């Protein structure tokens, strides 16, 4: 049921989706993004609906994703130190 499509139109940007029951938290999904080395902190990443800025910790029961408004905007900045980029 509650269906989010993470679109990542930030930087290096991408598209990514992820289902989750209700009782989940934003920052469940953002921890998930961090776990899956695609952010750095659950504050790096934006996630919004409709606009609506979804906090760090925002229940998805509060959020009631519906299927028909699953496309959610992920606005994530990871840590470009060029560290290892940098040669």
């Amino acid at each position: 049921m509650v269906h989010l499509t993470l679109k990542k139109i930030q930087a290096p940007k991408f598209s990514i989706e992820h289902d989750f029951s209700p009782s989940d938290t934003i920052l469940q999904i953002k921890q998930h993004l961090i776990s899956e080395e695609k952010a750095s902190h659950i504050s790096e990443i934006k996630l919004l609906l409709k606009g609506k800025v979804l906090h760090d910790n925002l229940f998805l029961s509060d959020l009631k994703v519906t299927p028909a408004n699953s496309t959610i905007t992920v606005m994530i900045k990871p840590n470009l130190e060029h560290h290892h980029h940098h040669h």
